[PDB]
């Protein structure tokens, strides 16, 4: 069965909008997000669906696309190094349960190449 999403709301968190945070939602993540790549992030994985029973018997800290944007539209990061460890958190997770050369992998290393790139300057 799948486990419950990561928590994307948290009226009891420190909140900040800089102008970083702005920028990762406003311009990195929406730009990841129409990435030709991007539609397997763009969300938790379904480990029902896609019949993959021990996905989060491995995975402890699940993280997608999906739920940093929730994030961000709900001020949850005080700060964009969060923000961008969810990001690392998200590849991580993809390149652990699979192996070199997997679709899946390439497609996240496609991402994580942009995302460096858009990340390298921020505001
Ligand atoms: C690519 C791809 N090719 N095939 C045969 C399948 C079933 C896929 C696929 C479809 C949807 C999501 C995912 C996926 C996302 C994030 N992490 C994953 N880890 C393993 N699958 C993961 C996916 F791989």
């Amino acid at each position: 069965m799948n486990p419950p999403p990561p928590e994307t709301s948290n009226p009891n968190k420190p909140k900040r909008q800089t102008n970083q945070l702005q920028y990762l939602l406003r311009v990195v993540l929406k730009t990841l997000w129409k990435h030709q790549f991007a539609w397997p992030f763009q969300q938790p994985v379904d480990a029902v669906k896609l019949n993959l029973p021990d996905y989060y018997k491995i995975i402890k800290t699940p993280m997608d696309m999906g739920t940093i944007k929730k994030r961000l539209e709900n001020n949850y990061y005080w700060n964009a190094q969060e923000c961008i460890q969810d990001f690392n958190t998200m590849f991580t997770n993809c390149y652990i349960y699979n192996k070199p050369g997997d679709d899946i992998v390439l497609m996240a290393e496609a991402l994580e190449k942009l995302f460096l790139q858009k990340i390298n300057e921020l505001p």
